[PDB]
């Protein structure tokens, strides 16, 4: 059991409790890092800062990782000698693949545990077209790609996952820059997917709708997670706090045997929330 | 020490079984709740050993009891003379939901898994359009109103952070025809009741309820629905009724602590569909 | 010459009457179906005058009759000694919903619009957990399968491409607290009914049906269901009975030809929101 | 009563099903042409072809349009100098509203009639980035802009309709080139806008869900369009025949103050296809 973890910057985010969840099931983690925070993310992983967060992990590997980028042939000189990525190589998807590959052979899991958009502040009126291809195409077509790639990297009966947000849905005032589509175009293509990947693969692909989680990405937004979160805890059906790793056994249950046959779904993973219409 | 209440079993052949089975494996005890009119040969078939195969997991099922169980009374003050006559019905007692939900309590303490499991419509044969006011109430009386007067009775008897599942079926939300006697109707009642349940059962008593809808089980149009999602589902293996089994364990576990109100599709993809390919 | 029957009226306070007033515009005679225990206080009023306001269109309603109406009731077959006994209902005649269809087929020919704008819960105060049995199916009787019964025997007295719609409301898709006494349950089955009863109308007889989910009108929790729309819905306008009327009008007529089996938002938008803003 | 159609190149599609119903409510209607089509278009209307497929339209005017450029600085150099816009003018998403609100004023409608996808033959996982994100800019995005410029030209209370596909939330095989992903977006990005629009504007936005269509835009499909309306004639609860002009009373509908209290949402026109689930 090896499970490829696409977007992880730190230990505060859904992806860390993925990985934590599914090292309780004795599975190898392989984690791909975007080159901006790839060093510091090192950096703190030797210097123990995340000790007290692996509480103990079994980190395979730790590779850069731009989902931007398809091919070696995608990278841009400009990015190609940028200072962050200068110094770095096989950072593309298909490299990635590859690369994971040789060192370990095929593998069984897969997560897509990342989003971008570069207008995320500004709202879906006032987003321009580059903010919002730049959305998807880093939010959305990055799990097309990853998926593309990595389905030569994995056995039958392999299972695939990524995460969403109910804004796709419903109205969400603030999740700006495309977001909102890039959700709802990610979730659309789930299906999709899991079609041309049961046929052909015998692989599952699923997405989970999670609920507000104060990560890094979170704060990217113009208060707005923390309202968010504030919202959710005082409305949902269920009034626990929402922690990374109620995802995490989420995606650990996804991905194993014992989900096989579930596929194309949109799997909602907060407290409930999306159930209410009228605040209580 | 988890123990699971089943309702809805008549034999090994449904999503009850499927449910028990998987639940074992986590070492969960379980408890049948079996419709009276059944219950004699259930357990005379049970008594022969008929289900000795069915029931090994090197681990044997551990089945806690198997009680007479009917859905559709609440309480015994609801049970009307022509079933206390009836022959079945007369050599047993304590079979209404309230009854049961007692007996469970009494007998074994507090439980923390519940699985409606059963289904029923006296006129299912007849299309929508031509279903009586008595078969469509009946449907929704046994198949729907049957889970949350379960919820009702068997919420006192529950830890906190218990969990909840029911089945369901697609026909509730697109147009299956064959599907008939309101037993459509009752599902899309039951999807619905399942997040007005998630809510009231959340707030007052962090307990979560979720519904699994399942892909067609051999349990006439069945041999149709079968063929067609096993051409056309998105994942080509045999649907067993175990898939849905680990599926309900896991929403059953605390692994799921943060999904409630939710219909959850166990059924190889086949929903996502539109058109065949 | 264009025929509508309304079922479901009581005042010109509710969606029934917007729905015939904007009708009116398109010289659509309106029949008037209501419930017995206040038919005559109805037909007071009306000589009354009290509705003669509520009446202009240059244009005056015509209403072609008004009938008494009881959704619950499918034929004469169906009416329990109790409510023949009853003191309203002894002054009245041919109200069951197959009395209606003939009578109105024997006076006036056949018709080719028709609208279900009725519900009743006898427990909608209480939430669902606590709704009884009895109380559960009272309201899927006369809010869901009064549908079908509707559709069932008004038929036979319908014109080809016929359209017929029902009204609904969100509580069906999402949790609202407080519409209690399973009129969720009954919008949630009535919404699945309406696919499944397009399915056979279209292919049997080419009889379009659809539903309309409608936001709040004045007609308790619904002074805060208005308030929390105007405050947060999409559009700020105040929701007018005739917004579903003009809604209602457009589904009934031809101009919709191409449009089944579905449920159509008439809420200001306040349906796709997720989060107060 | 002024509506602009975006996306018309002939009369076998939806825009001029469109049309022919609005003018029949005494609607002023203005086309907006791609310029690959126009000069075709123009010179069919001249020469009578189209003369009894308007059975009399009031066609106010007819405009170069191309929904790929928001500004004239968007324009490339190539496409400026191609030899089909050689030769045209004021047909960016910014021009063509400053130009319609200088000739008539403000308008009251608005409809987005148009789609495109260089790939839409190749199947999702095998659609590239680039491929991809055309999709989502010429079907998706030109949408959003749509709004954004007409925004200022149109009165309260005005009406804005696109049209989509059930592709978005149900897997159709052969709907490729990210199509379903852009009608999935499409679908997201009416609620959001009807969101804005609705509240700084008191404009409504909705999108129609058709059934299949013989159209250009159909055949471009690698039989598809030929099956889909094949099995649509016997499979759905209504088994006339769709008409683009079923559509188009539809959208008249939804254009016209009687929908008033109606936005946000994707409306189906369809003969019911869409609420089966098991054939037959
Ligand atoms: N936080 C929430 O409230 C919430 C809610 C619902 C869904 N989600 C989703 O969960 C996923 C993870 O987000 P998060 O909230 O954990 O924030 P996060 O910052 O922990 O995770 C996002 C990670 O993706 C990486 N990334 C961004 N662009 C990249 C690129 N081009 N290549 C590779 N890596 C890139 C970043 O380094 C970052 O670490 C996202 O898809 C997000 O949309 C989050
Ligand atoms: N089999 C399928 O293809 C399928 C698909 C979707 C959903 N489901 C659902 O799965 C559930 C279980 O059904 P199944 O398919 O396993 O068949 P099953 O026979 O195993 O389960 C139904 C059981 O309910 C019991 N029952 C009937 N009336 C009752 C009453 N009044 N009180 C108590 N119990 C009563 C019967 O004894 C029967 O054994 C049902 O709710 C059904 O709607 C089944
Ligand atoms: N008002 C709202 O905010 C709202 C919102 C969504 C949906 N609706 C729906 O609109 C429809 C019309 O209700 P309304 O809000 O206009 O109030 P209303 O009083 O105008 O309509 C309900 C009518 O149904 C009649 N009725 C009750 N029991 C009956 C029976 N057994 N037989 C025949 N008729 C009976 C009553 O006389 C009553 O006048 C209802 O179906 C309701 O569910 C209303
Ligand atoms: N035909 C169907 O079966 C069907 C079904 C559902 C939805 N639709 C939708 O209806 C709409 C109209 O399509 P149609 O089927 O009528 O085909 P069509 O070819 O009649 O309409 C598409 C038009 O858009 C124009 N166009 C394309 N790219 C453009 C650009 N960059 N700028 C401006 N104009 C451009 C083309 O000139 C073309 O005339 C599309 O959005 C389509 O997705 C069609
Ligand atoms: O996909 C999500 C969803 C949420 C939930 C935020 C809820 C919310 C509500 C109002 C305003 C803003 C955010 C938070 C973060 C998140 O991931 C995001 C969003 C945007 C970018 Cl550019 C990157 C990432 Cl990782
Ligand atoms: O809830 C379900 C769902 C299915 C799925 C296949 C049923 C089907 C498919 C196509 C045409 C007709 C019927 C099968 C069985 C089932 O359980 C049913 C249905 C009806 C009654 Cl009265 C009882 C039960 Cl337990
Ligand atoms: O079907 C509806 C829907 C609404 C919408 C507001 C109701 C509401 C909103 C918030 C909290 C509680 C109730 C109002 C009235 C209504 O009709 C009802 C409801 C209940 C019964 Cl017994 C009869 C009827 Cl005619
Ligand atoms: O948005 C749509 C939808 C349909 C319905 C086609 C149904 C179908 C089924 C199987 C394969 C292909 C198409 C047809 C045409 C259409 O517009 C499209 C689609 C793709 C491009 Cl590039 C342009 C346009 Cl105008």
């Amino acid at each position: 059991d090896i499970c490829f973890i696409a977007g992880i910057g730190d230990t505060n985010g859904y992806g860390w409790g993925i990985a934590k969840e599914l090292s309780k099931r004795n599975v190898k983690i392989i984690f791909g890092i975007w080159p901006p925070v790839y060093n510091i993310f090192m950096k703190n992983y030797k210097n123990g800062k995340f000790d007290n967060d692996m509480i103990k992990m079994n980190i395979l590997d730790m590779l850069p990782f731009d989902a931007s980028f398809d091919t070696a042939n995608d990278i841009d000189e400009e990015t190609k000698n940028n200072k962050r990525y200068n110094m770095l190589q096989n950072y593309t998807i298909e490299d990635v693949a590859n690369l994971i590959h040789q060192k370990y052979g095929k593998i069984n899991m897969l997560v897509h545990s990342l989003a971008n958009a570069k207008e995320v502040q500004k709202d879906l009126l006032n987003t321009s077209r580059k903010g919002y291809l730049d959305a998807l195409s880093k939010s959305s077509y990055s799990l097309i790609s990853l998926c593309k790639y990595f389905v030569n990297i994995m056995k039958p009966q392999s299972s695939i996952i990524s995460l969403t947000y109910h804004a796709s849905q419903k109205v969400v005032p603030g999740y700006g820059g495309g977001m909102s589509s890039a959700k709802a175009a990610l979730e659309s293509d789930t299906r999709v997917l899991a079609y041309h990947l049961g046929r052909n693969y015998n692989i599952r692909i699923n997405t989970i709708s999670a609920g507000p989680l104060k990560s890094r990405a979170a704060t990217a937004i113009n208060t707005f997670i923390d309202y968010a979160i504030e919202y959710s805890e005082k409305y949902a059906p269920l009034r626990q706090k929402l922690l990374s790793t109620d995802i995490g056994s989420v995606a650990s249950f996804l991905l194993s045997r014992e989900s096989r046959a579930i596929t194309g779904q949109t799997i909602y993973v907060d407290n409930g929330l999306n159930i209410m219409f009228l605040p209580d």
